[PDB]
């Protein structure tokens, strides 16, 4: 699992790019479903603030 850090600016860009649809807008920011994420890094790759990190 990657996890989206609080640097997230809630731009939405990563949501459509996750190959497994593991991202949603959460209550405070975007959030990753750790039961689906496969660590591809694509979300970080489209993130202007580099908020998703491998955890
Ligand atoms: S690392 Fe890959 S699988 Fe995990 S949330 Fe980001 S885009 Fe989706
Ligand atoms: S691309 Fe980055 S800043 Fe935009 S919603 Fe996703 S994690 Fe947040």
């Amino acid at each position: 699992a990657y996890v989206i850090n609080e640097a997230c600016i809630s731009c939405g860009a990563c949501e459509p790019e996750c190959p497994v649809n593991a991202i949603s807008s959460g209550d405070d920011r975007y959030v990753i479903d750790a039961d689906t994420c496969i660590d591809c890094g694509a979300c970080a790759g489209v993130c202007p603030v580099d908020a998703p990190v491998q955890a």
